[PDB]
């Protein structure tokens, strides 16, 4: 995350860090007791014994609850940078309670309105090209950007239907490398959408692009 700011407890019961060979790779959401949704490109034809899900922490390396994985499913027309949300399954069933508690998705069909103000949290890069990643939580605030004007910055067929942007237009706001699959929530703390990617990291006039939530509910409901 760019421009953030640290995350409270409590602030997303839902999100886990996602750990690939002991190191800091993606985020995610807890579904449901044993179901995690990510971006697919997090996990999408690797070794699934090299990752590990941490929930219930501000931080990605200590504290909370740990599982490996028991299946990783991709929606089936993932495709380039198209349909970018996978569906985990946990070997560990996670309860909720504490600062641990599941995810209220968007509704089937609903489509985040310019404007609107919309957070995304994650363990990610705090510069575009950083090497380091914060051991704890951070958060930033973002505006929605309407799906015409991310045509606009990246082309007409590159933002697809299953897609919507967030981001100012002077950038210094976003997410980053190490973000991925994690949520951005609306003004409501609902889960929106997923990190999934952009033109560098916090770049003017080149908003973050997200996975819909609302566009791919058809999927989470099947598998989830």
């Amino acid at each position: 995350i760019v421009g953030g700011t640290s995350a409270s407890a409590g602030d997303f019961p839902f999100i886990v860090s996602i750990s690939r060979n002991g190191g800091p790779w993606c985020g995610g959401s807890l579904l449901n007791a044993n179901t995690v949704l990510t971006a697919a490109h997090c996990v999408s034809g690797y070794a699934q014994s090299g990752f590990q899900i941490r929930a219930g922490s501000l931080s990605r390396t200590s504290g909370g609850i740990t599982s490996s994985l028991s299946s990783v499913r991709v929606h089936p027309s993932y495709s380039g940078n198209n349909n970018d949300l996978a569906i985990l399954k946990l070997s560990t069933s996670i309860p909720s309670g504490g600062n641990i508690g599941y995810a209220r998705l968007a509704a089937s069909g609903s489509d985040p309105v310019a404007g609107s103000s919309a957070t995304v949290a994650g363990w990610g890069a705090t510069s575009e090209g950083g090497s380091s990643t914060p051991v704890n939580l951070l958060k930033v605030t973002v505006p929605i950007v309407s799906r015409a004007t991310c045509r606009a910055q990246y082309g007409t067929s590159a933002i697809t239907n299953q897609m919507f942007c967030a981001g100012v237009s002077s950038g210094g706001k976003d997410s980053c490398q190490g973000d991925s699959g994690g949520p951005i929530v609306d003004s409501s703390n609902t889960l929106i959408g997923a990190v999934s990617w952009g033109n560098g990291c916090a770049r003017p006039n080149y908003s973050g692009v997200y996975a819909s939530v609302g566009a791919l509910r058809s999927f989470i409901d099947t598998y989830a």
